[PDB]
């Protein structure tokens, strides 16, 4: 039940933790994917903005 509020393409947007799939780290940004109803989506931010589940997603995936 975490919420993330990013910028797709300058538009604000926003998705909670559970409906994410992909998590993938990328230099000072953490890029992802989720899924939106039955389409996926795309986005990304700072991992400085980025709240403690996300984070923890993220440990989690680097095994």
């Amino acid at each position: 039940m975490v919420k993330v509020k990013f910028k797709y393409k300058g538009e604000e947007k926003e998705v909670d933790t559970s409906k994410i799939k992909k998590v993938w780290r990328a230099g000072k940004a953490v890029s992802f994917t989720y899924d939106d109803n039955g389409k996926t989506g795309r986005g990304a931010v700072s991992e400085k903005d980025a709240p403690k589940e996300l984070l923890d997603m993220l440990a989690r995936a680097e095994r």
